[PDB]
């Protein structure tokens, strides 16, 4: 009866019906704004650059679009948390 579609794997996050989020390309250099639309994906390429301040820590690194103001966080190692400030690997 409801509709709550869109989620994702390589980010490890979910959204519900009319969100956004961002899917990074692989060498090109651009990136994607897939915005949910009734589980249709609208996405499509748009220049991106770096945040203006890394806000991912312990390695990981910000990169925010040129156009809109969303913004993806790497963080490799495997801790937790947007800065990756839980780390339960190293003491």
């Amino acid at each position: 009866s409801y509709q709550v579609i869109c989620r994702d794997e390589k980010t490890q996050m979910i959204y519900q019906q009319h969100q956004s989020w961002l899917r990074p390309v692989l060498r090109s250099n651009r990136v994607e704004y897939c915005w949910c639309n009734s589980g249709r994906a609208q996405c499509h390429s748009v220049p991106v650059k770096s945040c203006s301040e890394p806000r991912c820590f312990n390695g990981g690194t910000c990169q925010q679009a040129l156009y809109f103001s969303d913004f993806v966080c790497q963080c490799p190692e495997g801790f937790a948390g947007k800065s990756c400030e839980i780390d339960t690997r190293a003491t």
